[PDB]
């Protein structure tokens, strides 16, 4: 039945978006109940960015001063206040559209789709990963910063992420929805450095599983290996170590194609030793790993929110 | 700043999704204004499946045999219609959350954005190409027949698509909002066979411009070519025959790039000629052909709805 990058419908998190400018710097907002968050760098210029002092920054501002725009609407902004890299705008009015949701910290290998966001106004959706290294692989232009990563459960919205930089490596950083970044990275344009970007093994694994169910077997092999065998191999490889919660989270997937954890750690291995000569799994010819195992199961099974 | 298979956001479709039972078969509906656009098949049992007389089973069928659900909202059909092979159910009440519209009959290697949708509610958003031999390589369980692919152009949502069924083969098949099926292919449980899927080589081409916009420039080479000396190269690889259309529609491409189109294509002649060498271009160990001009273009560029 096909396997696919698959982002969770996006019309909850729309209905939030707004544009927030402070003096002449516009960037997206995310208004829900009565408080409209958006990255703290609204209030920089580009003279700012190289080295800004937020608190004395913020001081020349005023709740006037923040124009927060929901279509057509303008927000009274009643509040407002820095919590780490995030401002907090409070707005004299709930958004009506307000779906349930929650802030959540996501752990780095986690998945979850994000809304790119220009002016306030929606553009495309797609999925993503947080790295290992704490940063993200996304498709950002200018203005996008504020353009919020989210996963939905049922009918609750779990926001995860809030974009604010591109590193000058082209990949992208950001924070939850408390403000703290994701990895080491600060809200000041300097040169950062992101560390070894390393595959998550776990999510290959899903993925190979993944392959199976859906018919594509060839690079199932004879072998078995040992964790500690397989993580020689994972080292060597830059893949994350696999541990026994790794195994365990993968048991429903191994229960359903009768392949063993550590029988698929050794097609893996295999795998990373011989390459793929040519071949595809999924339609990919290299190893994919921005699936968890709930990805995986979410899609071969039909989820619905 | 990266590049990803993006999606049109989901919001506007989401609103206009609803469940269509008949007997003991349910699938999803598309409700716009007063009507609800659903797969005829929806009529037919398993045994009908295998060789359906639509019309004769219909006439069996009224208006009340028909159930209509919009989230709990249980909506009363007052008319039913067959046009090719999707039926139009007349209800008392128009959706308030229509959006602005059109039916739109799609070119092959033209792309769309796919909600995955079951027993009327969505499970997940991504983007896929009408492939050359009108199939479509989606990702649909049991149940997701109804499902629709759209683009949106501002705030119009062109619809393109309607799922009706897999293939034996795991790839995809189904209509336009007429009902008229893109290719061959008939709402019949019979052995059908696609046609050989080649590759669209206008869309490659554009990507291969993308992969230049975002700094990924190793695979361009000292050559040129000729169109006819090209397509040469193209049909010995299965790839579609480029055209001076074509051309002309990788114009703003060539523009921004630097890069003449037929030099463009001398270097994805030696990429045909001599594989990628272990080498990824955006992230992809092979050739990809799912993005349109127009998709590169919105996605450089931040084209918002
Ligand atoms: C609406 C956002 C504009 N904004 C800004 C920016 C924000 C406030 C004031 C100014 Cl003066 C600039 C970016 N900056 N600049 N230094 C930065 C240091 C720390 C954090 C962000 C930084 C920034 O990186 N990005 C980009 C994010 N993602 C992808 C991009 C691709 C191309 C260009 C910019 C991108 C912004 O969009
Ligand atoms: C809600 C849809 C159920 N429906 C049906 C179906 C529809 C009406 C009556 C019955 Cl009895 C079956 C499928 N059928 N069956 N013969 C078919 C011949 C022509 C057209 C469709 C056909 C069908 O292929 N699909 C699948 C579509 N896409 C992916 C699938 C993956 C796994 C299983 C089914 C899938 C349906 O979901």
């Amino acid at each position: 039945s096909g396997f696919r990058k698959m982002a969770f419908p996006s019309g909850k998190v729309e209905g939030c978006m707004v544009q927030v400018t402070c003096g002449t710097t516009t960037l997206n907002g995310l208004w829900l109940d009565d408080v409209v968050y958006c990255p703290r760098h609204v209030i920089c210029t580009s003279e700012d960015m190289l080295n800004p002092n937020y608190e004395d920054l913020l001081i020349r501002k005023s709740n006037h001063n923040f124009l927060v725009q929901a279509g057509n609407v303008q927000l009274r902004v009643i509040g407002h206040s820095m919590q780490n890299c995030v401002l907090k705008l409070k707005v004299d009015t709930a958004n009506p559209k307000t779906p349930k949701y929650k802030f959540v910290r996501i752990q780095p290998g986690q998945t979850f789709s994000v809304l790119a966001c220009y002016n306030g106004s929606p553009s495309g959706v797609y999925q993503c990963a947080m790295r290992p290294n704490f940063t993200i692989k996304g498709s950002f232009l200018n203005g996008s910063c504020g353009s919020v990563g989210f996963n939905i459960d049922y009918d609750c919205v779990s926001f995860c992420y809030m974009h604010h930089m591109e590193l000058p490596t082209g990949v992208h950083a950001g924070t939850d929805l408390e403000g703290n970044f994701y990895g080491p990275f600060v809200d000041r344009q300097t040169a950062q450095a992101a560390g070894t970007d390393t595959t998550i093994t776990v999510n290959v694994l899903a993925w190979l599983y993944a392959a199976v169910i859906n018919g594509d077997r060839w690079f199932l092999n004879r072998f078995t290996t040992t964790l500690n065998d397989f993580n020689l191999v994972a080292m060597k490889y830059n893949y994350e170590p696999l541990t026994q919660d790794h195994v365990d989270i993968l048991g429903p997937l191994s229960a359903q194609t009768g392949i063993a954890v550590l029988d698929m750690c050794a097609s893996l291995k295999e795998l990373l030793q011989n390459g793929m000569n040519g071949r595809t799994i999924l339609g990919s010819a290299l190893l994919e790993d921005e699936f968890t195992p709930f990805d995986v199961v979410r899609q071969c099974s039909g989820v619905t929110f």
